[PDB]
């Protein structure tokens, strides 16, 4: 069978019912609101693992830290899997997945900086970036100086580099080998 | 049971039925009107606690005070829980929650600073300070002073300030809290 | 029992079936038409009291006066409760509720003038404002001279001042006292 | 029982099934077409009275005359009731209602007001208003050129309506 | 019996099921396509008379001539009734109704020219060709000569119901409870 | 001779130096400002008559009354001559010319109402119109009721009707007779 | 010699000092005001003839009549010469020229074709003037004014709009 | 002599040289900057009286006060003459003219009513009332009261109010004055 | 000696005083008016040959015919020289030049149709003008009306040489650079 | 003697030749460039005092600091006089005038913060603000902590408060006393 | 005597005649063309030093290299002086000034920062900056990727300028 009346909304619903969520879009008020509702909704059903595919350029750091709070508030473990492009807050969210369950497909590009811009209060923007660096630091074991330096120079990592960095635990093996691994 | 057909509207509906509302947008005519209708509706069902998640930059003082009135017009207690960013009118609403049931997530950022006859805009601001004053046990002088200096507080600072009663514990410690 | 499939339309419908309407938007062609349809529909069901929550800056005096006509045309008595901000025709509609049944929440700000502007023919605009003052006069017992004077100076009233003015019968007391009341 | 699953569309439908229509919009191609369909539809169910609440600033004269043609094409009597503002073409339609069944709420305000074609239609429009009100074509012409609003009572005395619906609220000027 | 669920779609649907169609929009690609679909659909059910109310300023002559082709392609006869304003191809369609079954309400204004403009959309020679052809078809429907038709069109000639009948566009003017001041 | 370097500005200057001004445009702040400066400038040279051709739809009543004040403040007499279309404040200005010196070309259309609109404070708009009616009343000998009624009905007058009304003193005779005179 | 500084402003100025004006624009408030200024100015210098080339689609009827008055108010004769395209109010101005001195070039195209009661009054008035300028009946003027009719230079002469068709080194295919 | 080449710029220049300036536009950064420069320039030439024709709806309070300062910084006296419409900041400037030399044409309409940190907007308004108060000899209370009720005065009323010293006589009597 | 004050206006003025004009822009009201005033001005100085460089896509046919009228009105002969792109009315103007004095540069492109669009809508009038433009070109090139029209309908582009053989120009100006197809 | 042909440009020029400049516009690329050109030009003529009237909300701190550099680079001493409103870099430029020569008209409003917004790279914006505070600190004798605190709360000062703050040396007394001064 | 009849255009002209130019705008087609004409013009009068005040955010690399080509085509020495902000292409131009004659005001902020073509130009640009500063192409590459501003003194130590013009105002961080 395949009880589906819609080819978009019903497909996402199918995965949602299997505890699989997609964070494949810019992080903003609306996006973080939907994701938070969903996480809370699922954690209410049971405390089994939740899988979140991540392909986002990031966005608002405030919204990301809100998502990060919910991530660590619910009981269910969260395994993160990235693909496409992941940046800033999206990378920190990727890195906060349950240790050992943070993965990434081969061609994913991962970066610390924000490709959408520092804009989504001068001192507040800095405080949030510094804070973001601290969380990434605790998730990757890298020092804050390193994280900051790498963010300032717009450092782009491949899946393997992200793993060596400490952002993910393993690079998912595919039928297609990566030319530089 | 998993009686969900839509993944956005239906999820919110599910929480609404469990007396949980999300005030995660700007406060204006439309938004205030939806919340009050929802509050009055929930209070008509029964008088159990109503939970309100707050993530808002603020908005209309007039609409904010209308929400404040409805908060205190209904029988059910309202527990406020902030996350993300809460400012101006949204902070007062967070603080106006049931004493002892006002909470906040670790990384939330809370700001007082606020700012159409001129005489009215000031009367409303002075009135806001008084309410925030009785909610936090801070003098009106202090409130006004802190409101003029665009300053963000972390969750713990907001608690010490009297805006919330406790910081929700998380599996992730805050680098600046304990 | 929560038999709702929507969080907006259905909530308003739930209240509509309990004879409760929300006049919480600018008074214009579209809103006046909807409110009038609703009042006539409810008065067709039965003639029990109808409650109308009001939070509006007003708008078009013509449409406002049309609502006033339907208001006084139906058999059902009307209870008016204001919150937020109420002005111009909204205030008049508020003041037209059944005597003893006109209420207001503590923080409501009430005014006679039009905050959205006198622009929803000069002589006709004047004619409607003067007529509005007359109706408010008969609802509050204030003289038309007073009403107009207060309107021209953009006078804002708190709930208690509105009661003393004669616009409402009482200020609903809540769990939160007002800094300048009693 | 209030079996309406909507507060805007369903309320209008409830009245439509009770032969009640609302003409509270500018008179244009779309609204004329809609109204005409509705009138023709009701007249096809039976020929009982049809009530039309009017509150419109007017609009297309051509589309107004079509509505006028349909008013007098159906067998059902049409009773017009105005509230709010009624002007130009909308006033003629209010006036064209079944004699003796044209009413208005107390605070309603009523106003009467290619190149050779635009004038031909105005002239013709004056004649219709004339027969509806018993005022001479000259008086209509004159009163329409000076943009002037009438109150409900004045509209009755003019011959546009037959009666002013009384309400619990007396009009200060009547 | 009023089993209607809306005051717009369902009302038109109720008339459609009764072989009644409305041509109250401009004649363009979209509206011509719908009308044609509807005509072909009805004629597929049975071949009884199809009634079409017309209140249109016309539009595209190509789309107009297309509707005309469909008109004479189907077996069902078509009685046309005009009201409001009818022009160009709309007038021609009105005139192509079953002889003896072409009507018009009293206040309708009928003209030959295009009030929306001939550039409705410039291929000059083709525009002229489509108009001359339009004139010929109208000529064969009203018995007027192509010369008269063209002259009248070029001078933005507006006719009243009666003048339209005398011209040969409609067969009769429907009597109404309200007599026309100039009839 | 004909010392002219420009075919627009220099032509107006030529007339200005002969005490001839043109009020052939909408009456607004800028327009009234230029006209007032000019009148004051000329009255400073000498007190000989000033001729003002008027072809204006009017505009701001406030600005018109300002012009009207200056008109009656300078010592020089002002003869007004209209052509084209003259309305509202433009008509009042036309009518305030020195009695016996107010003229109009044959095809000029004259009206009291405003073809540009009452907009250029409800009670203030009425006060200004009422005031305008009073000035026109004193310039034409017509009553204020008449003026107001004629303004309300958008009354358009021909040159001869304007003279009978009392707005102008004479219709300038041209080589072309008017079909209705 | 040639003392012109630029090929636009100064060329028109040169012709202007020779009492030659170009009315090759649309007729509106600004255009009429300028033309009226220029006519009054030229007539103030002396009263010799003033030549006006016309190539205009027309425009405001009020401003057109204002020009008409100024035409008959000044003492100088005005010989109108059309070319390109002349329509409506511009055609009336063309025909309003001094009888016998109204001309047109070979290929010029000529065509006769805000309260309601006013716009009507102005058209009627326009017909009467055009009528007395062409000796055509008021009915004819109106009839032709409704059928968007274009006339060649010769037809305009026969109609009474112009007095003669300027001859040129190039014969007209239909003349 | 008639040394005029332009009919707009040159006419104003002629009056400027005769110490006559036209403040017939809105009061803003650009306008205030032109007037002050002009005033300082005229005062540098000599100290004879400077005449200023005023027809303005008002504008920036900050720029208005800057003009008020320059008015009182220069040695030359400034006589203000209003015509058309004068409101808000423009009325204060008219009233700030040299006592005894403040005039107005018959049909001029004068309005007090005025109305970007909120606290500042009020400080400026209160300050304006004081200045207008000393210029008119009206109490600050009266000024503020009349400013709240959008009310236009005629030339004579403005004189009785203390804004101007006299109404310029004209060959045309005002239907409501004598 | 070069006593110029600017590289644009004065350079054109220099040529103007030498009876040389540039018709290097779209033909419209403004352009026709300027060219016409210039032709009349030069013809007023004397009757010597007037040279006109042409590089225009054409434009309004009316304005073009007006220019053509002035061309044959003035007494001075006019020699046309084209370069770049010449189309529609611009081409006819090129062909109307003094027989034997119509020249063109090698790389010039010439067409009869309108590249800017036949819509510089009175249909019959537009067709009357197009047809009226053909005869004139016909008389200028000896080509028949059918040929001119046929070639105009198929947006036909000619090179300098083909233009001469067509009868639009008398000779192709020789240059230090030979054309790859001549 | 009034040898002026213009009422704007020439008035400013008359003052420029008397070593008086007007910094009365938002501080941006264009205005800073012009002011800098002017200062260098004047200091090239001679080294007498230069007077600068200031009425500006400030703008770009980079450009403002550039003006500050040129200010202190030239030999000529600079007298600064403020009126209207002065903020951010404008205030600093005001405070940088020759000690004892920094004046202000009575009604001037002076502030440290940027009324046009901190938006003329985060760390660089912070770096420039901190640097601005330092310069103002050395010009007023206030501590950098104080300056920043006052800036963060959008502190507005009247002329007298500005003098006591150390931004100006004296409040010019005019014919009109200030309601809250002495 | 101050014989300037304008306060903006004439002031610039006065300096131009004293061989002083201002490059205080974005580097684009128009500004490059203007500057190049000015440089070529001055070099044609004589070959004395030409001073160029620089305060620009940068711009077109192609137009920057053209200016660079012209800098080294003329015989006159070009002394560069920066103030305000100097970035990217504008920094290279500042650096390309005559060795020993490149200066900067105390508060100046200096920053170094088709598809295959855009990269080819950046690489080439790094080499030029390298020879001008004595920093290896690697250091330029690295320092340009991390968007970082230098103060006047740091710019000198980097090799972009030769000296920091001293003023009556000391810099708090020097």
């Amino acid at each position: 069978h395949m009880d589906i009346k819609d080819m978009k909304k019903d497909v996402k619903l199918f995965f949602f019912k299997k505890r699989i969520i997609y964070l494949t879009d810019e992080i903003n008020k609306k996006t973080a609101d939907e994701l938070i509702s969903q996480l809370l909704y699922l954690d209410n059903i049971n405390h089994n693992d939740i899988k979140i595919y991540i392909n986002s350029p990031g966005g608002s750091i405030n919204e990301g830290l809100a998502i990060l709070d919910i991530f660590n508030y619910i009981k269910s473990d969260i395994q993160t899997i990235s693909f496409g492009l992941v940046a800033s807050m999206a990378s920190v969210i990727l890195a906060s997945g349950k240790k050992g369950k943070r993965k990434s497909l081969p061609n994913c590009r991962i970066m610390i900086h924000q490709p959408l811009g520092n804009a989504f209060q001068t001192k507040e923007i800095l405080y949030l970036k510094k804070l973001l660096y601290h969380y990434l630091s605790s998730f990757t074991n890298q020092t804050v100086e390193t994280i900051e330096k790498d963010s300032d120079r717009d450092y782009y990592m491949n899946a393997l580099e992200a793993k060596q960095y400490g952002i993910i635990d393993e690079v998912i093996e595919t039928k297609l080998p990566h030319p530089y691994f």
